[PDB]
């Protein structure tokens, strides 16, 4: 859920109050306190670290783009022609918080960063492969509301094709992509714009004002970290006197994963019939790398004998 | 357990054999094959990555070292005397494999590296703290046998002490340490010293010799990665045609975590009775950092009022 830090601070203050006065020397804060004696706006959250869980179970892809180039040789000699595709697609991510935080119900500003994520995938023959994908992720620790982000990828596939005389070669670019749900831990460090240092530094999560408002006293992170019902997601006191909270996001990513080119040869005088179909030797991944076409089609690799 | 890769390769070869001859073109390998037709010694394991799980549940410490320095002022004036401790201790780790690998029962050579590990700990008042510890870890992917390593740490604690006339101040260094069980995933990449490339590169896990031994054929990682009973710990085929295996270690670490100094004041003419006990303002961590003494003793921090 979205934890309110103002409430928890108020719960901690009201727990320590009658027992040690929150370490404040003197004063009549009238416990329990009302949310007017308090201003938690001085609390800072470190910009969150996003830790993707690395997907392990291979997924099925489907065709998200197909296009064609036509190469013709109506000459007397074998020609060397290059097939060149350049296609921009857009990887899309939408992200909701499962376990987030705010301070006094506030809604913070959506942030956006690049995250490397593991993408295990199933080639067309059912072959199993492993790659990584870099994408833009938007997140908001303060709502469950989905935050969208987008990333532009260009697929550049170029290679030479050997076209015989009076043949037509048709090159078909196919882009395979899928839909992945990546859960990520979301990591933040609770600090403050103000400290009660003096012997060593302690973030002040809130000054506690007297009911008449004349004087005040500081509420230090020490009392928050050692509060016996501090929730499960808060870490212990760091060397810093800061406290780490670890929340959660669930992200959904929709990305092209790999591209192949298929060649189909025809004789220019009957274009109804394929003479010869073959694949480019390499499929191209989202991240630009080249892998063997056997990893993603129904052909197994193959070798002759070696007679020593 | 310790998986033998020679067996699994042999199981894969004997699975594919009758079906496609392991992609080898021609030849009568007599399936099933015996372990003489095969030499898996060409298989390489990438030097393992060790991924520590970050301990979350705070632990109790005990006193692993205590020593004293005695400061005396038998002069007429307040003196400024520095107390200086330099103590070498040794962090010890012992590590056994839960899920490891070898090739044909071989026992590889124990390796040793520095790993940063999370150490949550309970101060003397029951306060909860978070630090990190860098230690040497020895591991062997091929046995369950414990591998020990050791790391030398110096504790340097120096500060000035204010000693009144005709007082004795006794400074007591206390080092608190504990015993932590860190489980770690162990990560390796199966490659080969030999490749059947030719269209793209495939590690050869083993040449398969004819029964008469005249000729042979290569067994490529493709057949291993797509073998329907490949075990659960192997990842899919990487872009590299390598296969990632992820095993496990369980490590036990015994380390000092923090040091404090307590001062006890006496009058030099009765040394049976403490006048005044107080702490150095800071405890010192294993990694050299300084944290407030309140995080690790039974004293809560404290502030006066501020009258605006």
């Amino acid at each position: 859920a979205i934890l309110d830090l103002k409430s928890l601070v108020m719960n901690a203050i009201n727990y320590w109050g009658p027992k040690n006065n929150n370490g404040i020397q003197g004063g009549d804060f009238g416990y329990p306190i009302s949310e007017k004696q308090i201003d938690t706006s001085i609390i800072t959250f470190t910009h969150p670290r996003l830790i993707p869980y690395d997907l392990t179970i291979p997924q099925n892809l489907e065709t998200i783009f197909t296009t064609t180039q036509v190469l013709t040789n109506n000459t007397d000699l074998q020609q060397s022609q290059t097939v060149s595709f350049a296609k921009k697609t857009t990887t899309t991510t939408s992200t909701s918080t499962t376990n987030g935080w705010t301070e006094g119900g506030k809604i913070s500003d959506t942030l956006e960063e690049k995250v490397s994520v593991s993408i295990p995938f199933i080639g067309e023959g059912g072959g199993k492969n492993s790659t990584t994908i870099e994408a833009n992720f938007a997140h908001n620790s303060s709502t469950t509301t989905f935050q969208q982000a987008s990333t532009d990828i260009e697929w550049n596939i170029s290679q030479p094709v050997l076209v015989p005389p009076s043949k037509q070669v048709v090159a078909t670019l196919v882009i395979m992509g899928g839909n992945f749900t990546i859960p990520m831990d979301l990591m933040t460090t609770i600090d403050s714009t103000e400290h009660y240092s003096h012997y060593s530094g302690y973030p002040i999560l809130t000054w506690i004002s007297s009911p008449d408002n004349s004087y005040s006293g500081p509420f230090m992170s020490w009392y928050f970290a050692n509060w016996p019902n501090l929730p499960s997601g808060f870490g212990p006191l760091n060397s810093d006197n800061t406290v780490t909270y670890t929340g959660s996001v669930v992200s959904q990513v929709s990305a092209g994963v790999y591209a192949t080119v298929r060649f189909d040869q025809y004789d220019i005088h009957n274009l109804r019939t394929i003479e010869k179909t073959w694949y480019a030797r390499h499929a191209t991944l989202h991240n630009g790398k080249k892998i063997s076409i056997n990893n993603v089609t129904e052909m197994a690799p193959t070798s002759p004998i070696k007679t020593n």
